[PDB]
């Protein structure tokens, strides 16, 4: 897919979530896991795209403090209408970063 490689380079990275309880967690997540880093935030209304250059991490265990309830990064997987840059994940984070090829 053409639109889904700019995505893969895209120099701001990050997740893109659809409408819901997970938007805010994953926004103040992401100030607090990347801080003093830039963060871009874009309110669609169906789903919220949350980015910064190069990097961005969101850990399982900021994310669980923000919800006050029990939290398996699978569910913020599962909730990603779509996201900019690679992906390395497992069960305690997930790092979107830049592609340098």
């Amino acid at each position: 897919s053409t639109l889904a490689d700019q995505a893969l380079h895209n120099n701001n990275v990050g997740p893109i979530i659809r409408a819901g309880d997970l938007v805010e967690p994953v926004i103040e997540t992401a100030e607090i896991d990347n801080p003093g880093k830039e963060i871009t935030v874009e309110d669609r209304r169906a789903y919220v795209r949350i980015a910064a250059e190069g990097e961005l991490i969101l850990t399982r265990k900021t994310l669980e403090e923000q919800l006050g309830r029990p939290f398996n990064m699978q569910e913020l997987e599962i909730n990603l209408a779509s996201f900019a840059g690679q992906i390395q994940a497992d069960e305690d984070q997930i790092r979107f970063y830049f592609d340098k090829t």
